[PDB]
């Protein structure tokens, strides 16, 4: 809610991109990819609630956004399997992070903003 | 000059990103990620000859695109570890993929063209 968040539009409905499954993980030690959280975005476009500032550490994450899923509903084969967003975090402390995509069929764009509580 | 063609550039500079490193892999029968082909991206921000018509079958591939270390030599803080794009490769027809990237500290922006020369 607080310190992890995404958002998704569609870029060719204008809208928020509704219902999208949103798998994040963390490497682990061992250099593997621990499932750390999980959601889908509502009816904003929104996903809130994934971690917490307790267990959201300094770690390499990866957010997986399930583009081909998205398009696979609304009548699109597009070309991405998926969207992925790998990113070091917490590592100067806490801080909160927004993970934004636009999604086309044959294209994405991702941003992040970085704030300081 | 072949069926796969991976081409960068530089939303701060205005130029082609030169001389980032590309990874290329196959998903395995197993769901592992196996390296595929390799390169670094020329002066033109281009990188060519990663693959042939004959090896670069259907499946799901995985192109990594070293971002951090291209902005790290620039002495800038990026965001990202890399940036990746995932899709199936799909023989309809002759086809040809090139897999462009725009990248900025904060966000990279990826599209796909897939024509037949
Ligand atoms: O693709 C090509 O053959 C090509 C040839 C010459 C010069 C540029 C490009 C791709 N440049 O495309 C721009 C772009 C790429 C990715 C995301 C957003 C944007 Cl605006
Ligand atoms: O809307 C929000 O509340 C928001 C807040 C923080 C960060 C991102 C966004 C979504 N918008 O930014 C994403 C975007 C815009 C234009 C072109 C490309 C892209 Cl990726």
């Amino acid at each position: 809610k607080c310190p992890l968040m995404v958002k998704v539009l569609d870029a060719v409905r204008g809208s928020p991109a509704i219902n999208v499954a949103v798998h994040v993980f963390r490497k682990a030690a061992d250099d593997t990819w621990e499932p750390f959280a999980s959601g889908k975005t509502s009816e904003s476009g929104e996903l809130h609630g994934l971690t917490t500032e307790e267990e959201f550490v300094e770690g390499i994450y990866k957010v997986e956004i399930d583009t081909k899923s998205y398009w696979k509903a609304l009548g699109i084969s597009p070309f991405h399997e998926h969207a992925e967003v790998v990113f070091t975090a917490n590592d100067s402390g806490p801080r909160r992070y927004t993970i934004a995509a636009l999604l086309s069929p044959y294209s994405y764009s991702t941003t992040a903003v970085v704030t300081n509580p």
